[PDB]
């Protein structure tokens, strides 16, 4: 109508250890967002959306990234 | 039959800017790969497999982030 459609709307609200994430996604604003939208996949199978707005995010994140190039 | 199945075998072997860069993702070692591929989702609607094992391949991806990030 007049608004766009981010892939994620409501974010998470629970800080947890990257000890459960096997794949990370990042999704630049596009013609669908206005911002930016970090996705992931947790090992259990699911997908979850965080925000860069919450600070233990930018943590957990820069851990998981740590890791897969330590490996 | 003994060995592992990566989700990217082949890397990209040369060095762009993000300009063309709207997703990226990123995959930690799994039952199907000993290792770390970095694969991304180029404008044009394209998935490519980068390889860290390359220093532009950290730069061009770093600047994804400050770019998703300022965003």
């Amino acid at each position: 109508a007049k608004e766009l459609r981010c892939q994620c709307i409501k974010t998470y609200s629970k800080p947890f250890h990257p000890k459960f994430i096997k794949e990370l996604r990042v999704i630049e604003s596009g013609p669908h967002c206005a911002n930016t939208e970090i996705i992931v996949k947790l090992s259990d199978g699911r997908e979850l959306c965080l925000d860069p707005k919450e600070n233990w995010v930018q943590r957990v994140v820069e851990k998981f990234l740590k890791r897969a190039e330590n490996s």
